[PDB]
């Protein structure tokens, strides 16, 4: 709930307004994981927020 972050495994570039662009290695908080495929994430590394593909991250 505040104890866990995820790490980005790969680079991803969004061309949609609601997806997050991020680089591998970024530290991400998962904000909304109600859906299995796409999670709302907040990057602590960039301060940006948006949906990410769930298979692009793993728990840190
Ligand atoms: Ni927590």
């Amino acid at each position: 709930g505040s104890h866990m972050t995820f790490v980005a495994l790969y680079d991803y570039e969004s061309r949609t307004e609601t997806d997050l662009s991020f680089k591998k290695g970024e530290r991400l908080q998962i904000v909304n994981n109600t859906e299995g495929d796409w999670w709302l994430a907040h990057s602590l590394t960039t301060g940006q927020t948006g949906y990410i593909p769930s298979n692009y991250v793993a728990p840190s």
